């Protein structure tokens, strides 16, 4: 629960979807705006 894949295939089943999702401090509306979040996740790995 230090790991960054959970949380973004937490986003990758979201950015799919296509839905708005709160990633506790800020709600991603647009798919553009949450695969922005999994990309600074992807500077993590």
């Amino acid at each position: 629960h230090m790991d960054v894949e959970e949380q973004i295939r937490r986003l990758e089943e979201v950015l799919k979807k296509n839905q708005p999702v709160t990633w506790n401090g800020t709600t991603y509306t647009d798919p553009n705006e949450i695969k922005k979040v999994i990309e600074e996740l992807r500077k993590s790995m």
